[PDB]
């Protein structure tokens, strides 16, 4: 089945820091029958796009923890580096681990870095934050807000909130996770 909350989300978010391009997992033509044609996403919608621009992506990295969604090869045969980057599971966020790994992959590769998520939005920002401030010498506070605006709501989970503030700021000044918009459950029923 397809995942829930996903027709509704969009594809993509604006650039961040001119490098990360956030996005909702892509969906293969397995998924067809479930998917009306205004709101498919295969991995070739993505790379015609950039193609259009005249612009490549030098990895993308993969960060749902399956292999269901749709085919690596669709990235691969595009010449674009595919990398299925496992995240700590339970709902957690991201470890430092995790991040580490993140880290040492993205600081190898002007061209964008794709990041997902089946969303696009908390492993997504969290990693992407945790790049801005860590290598790129970005603060924390301008690290969430800029992946808010670039991708909105941006980064829902309070908790995920809380741990980059841990991490990379003072936890007390942690912002709260933002309102949704009503789109968010329209499937819910
Ligand atoms: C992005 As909806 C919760
Ligand atoms: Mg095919």
């Amino acid at each position: 089945k397809i995942p829930p909350r996903w027709l509704n989300c969009p594809r993509r978010g604006q650039p961040v820091a001119g490098r990360f391009l956030p996005l909702k997992t892509m969906l293969g033509p397995r998924y067809d029958s479930q998917v009306a044609e205004e709101n498919r996403f295969h991995p070739s919608m993505l790379s015609n796009y950039l193609k259009s621009l005249k612009v490549k992506m030098s990895l993308l990295v993969d960060l749902t923890n399956t292999s269901r969604f749709y085919d690596r090869n669709d990235i691969e045969k595009e010449g674009i580096k595919y990398i299925k980057l496992q995240c700590k599971g339970h709902g957690e966020c991201p470890t430092t681990e995790n991040t580490e790994t993140f880290i040492r992959l993205c600081e190898r590769f002007p061209e964008l870095i794709g990041v997902h998520c089946t969303h696009g939005f908390n492993r997504t920002g969290f990693l992407i934050c945790a790049f801005l401030v860590e290598k790129m010498d970005w603060s924390i506070e301008a690290a969430v807000a800029t992946f808010a605006q670039a991708r909105p709501p941006g980064i829902y989970k309070g908790d995920y909130l809380k741990e980059l503030f841990r991490r990379y700021g003072d936890i007390e000044e942690a912002p709260p996770p933002p309102v949704l918009p009503d789109w968010c459950f329209e499937d819910e029923d």
